[PDB]
């Protein structure tokens, strides 16, 4: 059911947990470094979990796909064939940027955070600056012990702050991946869809140095020995059974004001989807003649195509359930209730009014803010603005520098400059500059920027065509040139007659103002947001409900049951798929082309001891009413006793609105059953050593 | 489950009945004139049932559609608006050809039948003639009492013969029909499909004369008073509940030899579907310019389009389940078993061999037999051959005349001659003569008919074009001319220089030979068929199974349970549809255009006391594993206590092979729930008087 619950509040929702089917105490699962939550690790963008005392880590195949790809060549194509390391020495590096973060300590720092906010008071902008400041110092201090990465997270509008210190494992090796036609069966056709038949799993192993401290890749490293790890279920999972997921959902906005929501649904999402569709059109079209354009923009267009399709999906989902109506009605009920109280209710009504003010402020300049951001996200101008900005930031003490522009950020920046080249064609990027300058000249005139008009030398298509011509003389199309500028101080920027650099110098005063306008609204949100949210929580209590905080990249538990859904009268989606269903989709050309050993095993009914009696086959994937979102890929699904019964890997189409709502009747997670993991590793692409290692061989 | 059981064998299948859920004794439902089977009536082509002591009869809306249409004008359009008779005087005639047949007496005449076959022995053709003879006399005698129609039916290859004497009610009036957008919701789009949301019901009332004997329509008639009638369930029907249907399925061929089946599936069905598709192509094409062609051929093309689509459906269903394989395997097992016996098994092996002989005989001339039949089914030549044939038959005593060509048949013949005109255009029919003559010249030469080649004056396209030209001089395109010939004796036929008539005179000796070849194979089938079938029954017993006879237009009981099916992994069709599902399909243009009072009632949740708690709405249609086929439309669905819970009206797509197999996992009947009948009659198109009459008002 609905909710991304923090571990610390589990004892408080004991009754609902118990009622859903949980058999462990809330106390035991409320311990983030205990059994089993201390087994759950973050990979940065994906969830994963320890599954052996010798550092074996399980996650999705699409989470590991970069690692797998990195180790693949046409000659030895792991993507297609799968990968299996018979001994730990056979295991291959996932790359320098691969991580496993294991929780080591949590601290509640709410009082210190709130003081640094308070003690620098009344002034919104300075409130935002004092919180930044507090944060940068806390992390610096916490990260003084080498081998740790620390993060500070704010809950429910900054009602609570917690510091997480994580062991940062930096040598991650690939141990196993099924063939791609298992790990990605159905491809893009079956994405977001049920029925699903995708074996979306893979295994890493975590390594440390002989001294037990994190270390970069080295053949002197040895497997990390986790304190906790998960074990495979010994009871079969069936329809109605309790399940729970632990993972790191990135963000939700479940408590947004009705007007905030209307703004996104009526302006933000349609606007961004239109832009993205337009840029896609132009890449494909340019792309059919070049061929260099269509290879270098390929990932770019895929990213825009996802978001475009995602937003369009959400917008349809909103209509389906009248999202904006329900939000309006609930909100009226909360305001009604607050008026209900006396003087007591006034603070929350104020906070609400203020939030509505802040919303109008940001709406006044929304076309401009968006257009400018995306224009500055084109290759030569992004490059120019980022580097000039770095040059300004470099002149303050590292501690006073803007996050993203610090010592620690420098390798990431330098890397993007190089990476840039793989996705940049001058002819293409000029069409994209054109596109965005034309969006800028079409803005409502009250959101023009005098600075930008000044640099353009006007505000119509003729000024734009001139500026494009002027800009084609930049040298920043060259990686050398960009690293040159990477090194340059700001007087060099302000003396440059390179037209990309002159743009950056001309717009930066404006970019900085807008930044400080954002931080000012944030400083205000800091005061009003927790107060409004506290009142939502109070009103929920009065209806006997519990509340959970919006997701914020911290570990959460969602719980519920295995169950299907019915999108139409006379029909139901059943909670499980089976082996025979994989085979019935076989074409086999991509993406419905299973390995021959799979086709044969299912044809022989070689179920390998894993058959579930209730469905009469080995289950493949399943549906349940858990509440997950981006960041939960790879998350372990556990049963009523804390044992591993699957991995989260996708949602059904009706999950696409997870940022905004949860629909008890239709929102479902799609998991791959742990029995399918085992079956694949027994009968199709065998990993006897790993099964032996996990006590199921 | 599988089986169309005759009432007399129900006590013998007591255990399976009891186990499925039946709560009445087998004894009670085995009585064809008792409670409730004596309520079930035949309409000629459709099933129906008495539902009141005052003669009210319920059936499907598509069964009553002719009656409804007959009473409709553009001004007063019952098809669209529905019809409701507030008093019995408001009830309107269903037409002179409408019937309700009520069972009055059954007799087992097996011994007399078998004697007349035996006593005229050894000779196959004469066996066929003696059975014809026996039959014509039995019926004549039985029908001596005015007001009765009698029928003789042969069971399991003529192992048993029963005589049914039925009261023939001839004044049938329409009492109620819902609007067409209920009675035919979904139209042709939802035909053969689930999910289904069609209120396919209508009500007649049966009338007799003031003396209680059948009579043709007259305002002096009064309602017939049936001895038994059905009552509406007082328990809600749910998933898994026992259901049974009683009705008059026309024909099945469940025990066909594997080779008989291969012949149909590999030759008959594909051949006929091809022909029908070709003739359709030519009607549409000619039809777009005429407009008179496309109106007069409209029903013709619909008939060909059904059969074509039906056959294509069956052929796909056969592949889906490997029908030909299963038949082969079962058959091998039966032959195996028979060899298993000693001398005892030899008669059945002989019978089988003989059946296989008879099959080869008919296969030797199958292209010819088919081509000639369909050529003689064109308007001018059918007309010519039927009338010449009548002229020959007229010269023997009525008793010795061929069935179809007797005194009793004469009005039917005269009517077709007139009706002909509504579906005949000379230009069109000439293209159809052309089509068929070209099929004839393309035959394998070993199936040519010297007679036909003789009349053509050759056997190629030039002879065909000449014959078409010759034939366009017929006068039989005129209804007058045809009635003229209706009256004519055979010397007049044999002296005619009308080219249609000259064809008839030239081919008749051949048509008569082929007829006698058919009756000869039949006479043989009479001896070998029951013996093979008896051995199938014996082999079934040895596996502990019961056997049912192929359908033959007599009353049968099928039983089973309410249940869905799952055509694909991860998905199921649920056994019920609901009101909200009707509304969710609303477009409303035809055929998804429900009455506004339906849309409003569902929107208000005016469930009228009929809501089933398990589904949370009023059920609309449901699925079950009963075994029905053509003739079962309108059949009452009864529950475990013999109460009315619905009417059969269609099958799911996987039912399309009902003539040949039954698939326990996929074959389903679609019924309209009796609660939906009541709901429509309470909330949408009200019939309070009828609900009061049936004790649910
Ligand atoms: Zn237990
Ligand atoms: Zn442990
Ligand atoms: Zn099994
Ligand atoms: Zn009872
Ligand atoms: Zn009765
Ligand atoms: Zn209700």
């Amino acid at each position: 059911g609905e909710g991304m619950w923090v571990p610390q509040q589990l004892p408080e929702i004991a009754g609902p947990l118990k009622k859903a089917g949980l058999k462990l105490s809330p106390q035991q699962i409320s311990d983030l470094t205990g059994d089993p939550m201390g087994a759950v690790v973050a990979l940065g963008g994906c969830t994963a979990s320890f599954v052996s005392p010798n550092g074996l880590v399980v996650t999705n195949h699409h989470c590991a796909y970069g690692a797998i790809q990195l180790n693949s060549t046409a000659e030895n194509n792991l993507i297609k064939n799968g990968f299996n390391a018979p001994t730990t020495a056979d295991e291959v590096s996932a790359g320098p940027n691969a991580r496993v973060f294991v929780l080591d300590e949590i601290t509640d720092v709410t009082k210190d955070a709130k003081a640094a906010i308070a003690a620098a008071g009344d002034d919104a902008l300075a409130r935002t600056k004092a919180l930044e400041a507090f944060e940068k110092k806390l992390i610096a201090d916490c990260e003084a012990e080498a081998g740790f990465r620390c993060r500070l997270y704010s809950f429910s509008g900054g009602n609570t702050y917690r510091l997480f210190k994580n062991l940062e494992i930096k040598d991650v090796r690939l141990a196993y991946a099924p063939p791609g036609s298992v790990g990605k069966f159905g491809g893009d056709i079956d994405n977001w869809m049920w029925p699903r038949h995708t074996g979306d799993f893979a295994f890493y192993r975590a390594y440390v140095g002989k001294d037990g401290k994190p270390a970069a890749f080295s053949k002197d490293n040895v497997p990390y020995q986790p304190k906790h790890w998960l074990k495979f279920a010994d009871q079969p999972l069936g329809a109605g059974d309790f399940v729970m997921v632990a993972g790191y959902p990135g963000s939700t906005n479940r408590y947004a004001l009705a007007a905030e929501f209307d703004n996104t649904a009526q302006w933000t999402y349609p606007t961004i989807a239109r832009h993205y569709k337009n840029q896609i059109a132009m890449v494909e079209a340019a792309g059919k003649q070049n061929a260099d354009i269509q290879v270098k923009y390929a990932a770019t267009m895929a990213g825009w195509n996802n978001t475009s399709k995602n937003y369009d999906g959400q917008l349809e989902g909103f209509k389906r359930i009248d999202a904006a109506g329900q939000k309006l009605r609930e909100e009226a009920a909360v305001l009604g209730w607050l008026k209900g109280q006396g003087a007591k209710g006034q603070p929350a009504l104020d906070a609400h009014a203020k939030l509505l003010d802040l919303l109008e402020q940001s709406k006044a300049t929304r076309d401009r803010d968006l257009t400018l951001a995306l224009f500055n996200n084109t290759a030569m101008l992004g490059s120019a603005t980022q580097l000039y900005r770095l040059s300004i930031e470099r002149e303050k003490p590292n501690a006073e520098r803007e996050s993203g522009y610090q010592e620690r950020d420098l390798p990431a920046i330098e890397g993007g400059l190089k990476q840039l080249e793989r996705r940049y064609v001058a002819a293409m990027d000029r069409q994209l500059q054109e596109y965005w300058l034309n969006e800028y000249i079409k803005l409502p005139a009250d959101q023009r920027v005098a600075a930008v008009d000044a640099w353009l030398g006007g505000n119509d298509a003729a000024a734009v065509k001139r500026a494009l011509d002027r800009l084609a003389g930049t040298k920043l199309g060259s990686t050398e040139e960009r690293l040159k500028w990477f090194a340059a101080d700001r007087k060099a920027f302000e003396a440059s007659n390179d037209p990309a650099i002159q743009y950056a110098v001309a717009v930066m005063p404006t970019l900085l103002k807008l930044e400080q306008e954002r931080k000012t609204r944030a400083g205000e949100n800091l005061a009003a947001r927790p107060v409004y949210l506290q009142a939502l929580a109070d009103y929920k209590k009065s209806q006997g409900e519990f509340v959970y905080p919006d997701a914020n990249l911290s570990l959460r538990i969602t719980f519920g049951n295995v169950m299907g859904y019915a999108p139409k009268d006379g029909m139901e989606y059943t909670p499980f798929t089976t082996l025979e269903g994989v085979v019935a989709k076989e074409t086999g050309q991509d993406p419905f082309d299973s390995p021959k050993a799979l086709l044969d095993a299912v044809a022989a009914k070689r179920y390998g001891g894993l058959e579930d009696k209730r469905i009469g086959s080995v289950p493949v994937n399943y549906l349940s009413d858990l509440d997950i979102t981006g960041g939960n890929a790879g998350s372990p699904v556990l049963d009523a006793h804390g044992k591993l019964v699957g991995l989260a890997f996708d949602g059904n189409w009706e999950s696409v609105s997870s940022n905004w709502v949860f629909d008890p009747k239709m929102t479902r997670m799609i998991a791959v059953d742990g029995r399918y993991l085992r079956w694949i590793m027994q009968e199709v692409y065998p990993a006897p050593q790993l099964l032996k290692e996990m006590n199921v061989g």
